């Protein structure tokens, strides 16, 4: 398939140019320049790499707006846990379909998940069309995890590598909900299976433990997506630079739950790899990485207007996120995955046209025209070609009545 006759943004460091993109077998066969014969004329629009959300809890879309004006401890143990106790397998599936509907409308091609009923979340990802690194949330009590690691292993056995779109990793919740012995066991397991780990790290100010413990259990040799890192001591930035450590910056959630602002600019200046995540819809309420990216840029600029430039922001939301997830995406080049997004330039916020890249970060509404993954359209002009919208909406309505 050849889509083009419009502006093309190869990557975060490139300039938009008029051309087209030829896709075959889910990959980019070649990038054409200028006036060329195309199958799909997208004149008046922009084609760029798709985005990658490095932190979420997909089914939480079913809890959007249920836990407001609460501190973290109240949010989790008072409001969220009781409701999650009623969240069924069927609900996990549809909640994930809903999460993908929302994320796809914002140009997201893949996401990293940490939750339960992960097999049904995987089925939803399979059916909808996105890519994903799925992990099971792990917590324990003196080594007893109620079978959570076992469930994560079942998930791995059945879904890791599925269609080159789904990968499986391990999701220890945090260094405080996981005992030291158990966290070590989780890392040993991930290391043995050469699988990634994702965890909430230094999200709250109460977390004052030393990172040496985790640095000696496998953090150096296991690809780890560390969400938040708001209170991560700067003395560790240097050692985290040359290891497969990816920060997942969740600005909205960090503010909403009163945790603060992560020192992203300093982390980047130290050579650390940083990506963007949304967290769940109950503590952000939106699953929009454009919003997340923009907010991130603004928060760092509070200290210095030169912080987080446009190219760096675009790099984090596309290439860096794909890198964290282990996918050859984030750039429109030959041999790379056909994960692309189309943005309408015929909008007030996209003028002057000579500043398109800047608008993507500081003005763009966030609503894309279309999203493609593996060469397939998962969102196009307000519609979801891979699912039965009416059916899904009816099921979601029944779920709201059933859950609440
Ligand atoms: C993000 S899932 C965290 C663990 C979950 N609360 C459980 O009890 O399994
Ligand atoms: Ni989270």
């Amino acid at each position: 398939m050849i889509i083009g006759n419009c502006l093309i943004l190869k990557d975060f460091s490139s300039e938009p140019f008029w051309g087209a993109v030829e896709i075959e077998n889910g990959t980019i066969k070649r990038v054409l320049q200028g006036e060329v014969k195309v199958d799909l004329d997208l004149s008046g629009k922009l084609v760029m790499p798709a985005l990658f959300n490095t932190h979420t809890h997909a089914p939480m879309t079913l809890l959007r707006g249920v836990a407001e004006d609460l501190s973290f401890e109240e949010w989790l143990f008072s409001k969220v846990l009781p409701i999650e106790d009623r969240l069924t397998e069927k609900m996990a599936y549809y909640g994930t379909i809903l999460a993908q509907m929302e994320m796809a409308r914002h140009g997201i091609a893949g996401f990293v998940d940490m939750y339960f009923h992960e097999e049904w979340i995987a089925k939803a990802v399979r059916d909808f069309g996105m890519r994903a690194l799925l992990t099971r949330g792990l917590v324990d009590s003196n080594g007893d995890d109620g079978g959570r690691l076992e469930e994560n292993l079942k998930l791995y056995n059945e879904w890791n590598g599925f269609e080159g779109r789904i990968f499986v990793g391990f999701g220890p919740h945090s260094p405080y909900l996981c005992s030291e012995e158990y966290l070590k066991r989780v890392f040993d397991t991930a290391k043995s299976l050469n699988a990634p780990v994702t965890i909430h790290l230094y999200e709250t100010s109460k977390e004052e433990y030393d990172l040496e413990d985790i640095l000696n259990i496998g953090l150096k040799e296991v690809k780890t997506i560390a969400a938040h890192c708001v209170h991560l001591p700067e003395r560790y930035f240097g050692v985290l630079k040359d290891i497969p450590f990816f920060v997942s910056h969740n600005p909205a959630s960090n503010l909403k739950l009163g945790n603060g602002i992560a020192p992203v600019q300093r982390m980047i200046e130290h050579g650390m790899k940083v990506t963007l995540g949304t967290d769940g819809a109950a503590s952000n309420n939106s699953l929009n990485l454009f919003f997340e990216m923009r907010l991130a840029s603004l928060l760092q600029k509070a200290q210095n207007p030169r912080n987080l430039d446009v190219n760096t922001c675009l790099k984090m939301v596309t290439y860096d996120g794909a890198q964290a997830m282990g996918f050859k995406s984030g750039k429109i080049e030959e041999g790379w995955n056909a994960d692309l997004v189309v943005i309408d330039l015929d909008l007030p916020e996209m003028f002057p046209v000579q500043n398109i890249k800047n608008h993507l970060v500081h003005a763009f509404s966030g609503e894309v025209f279309a999203t493609m993954v593996a060469g397939k359209w998962i969102y196009f002009d307000g519609e979801y070609p891979t699912i039965d919208s009416e059916e899904v909406k009816r099921e979601l309505a029944r779920i709201e009545k059933e859950l609440y």
